[PDB]
RNA sequence: ACAU
DNA sequence: CGATGT
């Protein structure tokens, strides 16, 4: 209904798909990036998007901060809520990077507690996330 | 269909 | 146009 000003925001970045996986978040209220991940030289936009909220909950637990994340990937929420990212991407020598870092990050969520909301960016109704990258 |  | 996902 109404945006959740303060608030972090986080999107996934890509050069294909399957490609180049990157991600950033950002301050919704102010655009300020506040974190930005290596580039990833093979994943999806889904295991990014995955990524990108699970460096959002760690960020904001490190800081001591209750703010809620907004993402724009049905998807990585569910995979979030089910502490489980279900990517369809083969497991090979050129995937192993990625693959890793999500296996990591299901791996933290395992061990870890957090009450931040995870919240869907609407796209339909705000235009597009703060976080996006502007390729599209 | 919806979401990327 | 095509790929990733529920
Ligand atoms: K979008
Ligand atoms: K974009
Ligand atoms: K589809
Ligand atoms: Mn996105
Ligand atoms: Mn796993
Ligand atoms: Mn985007
Ligand atoms: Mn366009
Ligand atoms: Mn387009």
């Amino acid at each position: 209904e109404e945006i959740i000003w303060e608030s972090l925001s986080v999107d996934v970045g890509s050069q294909g798909n399957p490609g180049i996986v990157e991600y950033k978040g950002v301050d919704t209220k102010t655009g300020e990036v506040l974190f930005e991940r290596e580039p990833i030289p093979i994943g999806t936009n889904n295991m990014g998007e995955f990524l990108a909220i699970v460096h959002g909950l760690r960020y904001l637990k490190e800081r001591n901060s209750r703010k809620p994340i907004y993402s724009d990937s049905q998807t990585a929420i569910k995979w979030v809520k089910d502490k489980k990212a279900k990517s369809t991407l083969v497991r090979n020598e050129e995937t192993a990077l990625i693959w890793k870092l999500v296996d990591e990050a299901e791996e933290w969520l395992n061990t870890h507690t957090y009450e931040t909301p995870i919240l869907k960016w609407q796209t339909d109704k705000w235009g597009e996330i703060k976080a996006d990258y502007g390729r599209k």
